[PDB]
């Protein structure tokens, strides 16, 4: 297996910060993220981890984190529906 090597994985900026989108948003999600999902998006997002900043656009919602690792899983837990609504997070990085 990969125990070691795993553990000391080290990878992540030290931002911490994701782009969150919905897969089927409606009018109201089209237009501007929604404060009922927002909050319950910051605060379950969150709890993975701890909310150190967040930016709603328009049409996507940067969250920041503290750790890197966190991100990994809420990018991994994504999967994951918010109010019956399938979530998408992304990773806004690219050089």
């Amino acid at each position: 297996g990969s125990s070691g090597s795993s553990g000391s994985s080290f990878q992540g900026p030290l931002d911490a910060t994701v782009v969150v989108n919905l897969q089927s948003p409606t009018l109201e999600e089209k237009n501007e993220f929604p404060e009922d999902l927002r909050t319950e998006l910051m605060q379950t997002l969150g709890s993975y981890g701890t909310i150190v900043l967040v930016r709603i656009n328009q049409g996507q919602m940067l969250v920041t984190f503290a750790d890197s690792h966190s991100a990994l899983s809420v990018l991994d837990v994504d999967g994951m529906k918010v109010k019956g609504r399938a979530v998408k997070i992304s990773g806004p990085s690219s050089g």
